[PDB]
């Protein structure tokens, strides 16, 4: 999570798609769902990213209809966006463990319980926090079971973005479960 305002330049598909779905959130403009295979997974958008400009033009106080309309119109030639990154997430470390444990409890995506003497304890994890990211790839919308597979199948070394489930609601609503499970990109960045 940096502290950056970025810059990306995002360019239409064939089909005239950049794979993004956003959603207004407290007067902003925030990234809901990025698609897989999709220019805005590919310039390295992600989900929580707030959208500040497209085109050189301001998001302040737009409607998720209006931003959707705003990036319908544009010559896809050349789309380019101004950045903040994942504003309203956090990034954990933590430290599995001789049984390979970190120590805590998730119930669909949201931490419920902290573990007594855990790294996860030592680090100061919060429950009623929605799993964003775990090592950099996003997480959401799979099942728990894929969630603990990717945690199990992880280094020794564990890293965990997680957002207030508060506001994680507020950002997927509207949003079909299935949609979730199927077209967010789920997966490591290329290079």
């Amino acid at each position: 999570i940096k502290q950056g305002i970025r810059e990306v330049i995002l360019c239409k598909d064939q089909d005239g798609k950049i794979g993004l779905r956003l959603k207004s959130i407290d007067n902003g403009i925030f990234v809901q769902l990025v698609q897989a295979n999709s220019p805005a997974s590919l310039v390295g958008l992600r989900f929580g990213d707030q959208v500040l400009q497209i085109n050189g033009e301001n998001c302040a106080g737009w409607s998720s209809d209006k931003a959707h309309k705003v990036l319908k119109q544009a010559f896809g030639e050349k789309i380019t966006m101004t950045i903040r990154d994942r504003p309203f997430e956090r990034t954990i470390t933590m430290h599995k463990d001789s049984t390979g444990h970190v120590g805590f409890i998730f119930k669909n995506g949201k931490i419920t319980s902290i573990v007594k003497d855990s790294s996860a304890a030592r680090n100061g994890l919060l429950t009623e926090h929605n799993i964003c990211e775990i090592n950099g790839q996003n997480v959401i919308g799979l099942k728990d079971s894929q969630i603990a597979d990717i945690l199990s199948t992880s280094g020794t070394v564990v890293t965990i973005t997680i957002m207030p489930a508060f506001i994680f609601e507020h950002i997927i609503k509207r949003m079909a479960p299935s949609i979730m499970k199927s077209l967010m990109d789920h997966t490591i960045p290329e290079v």
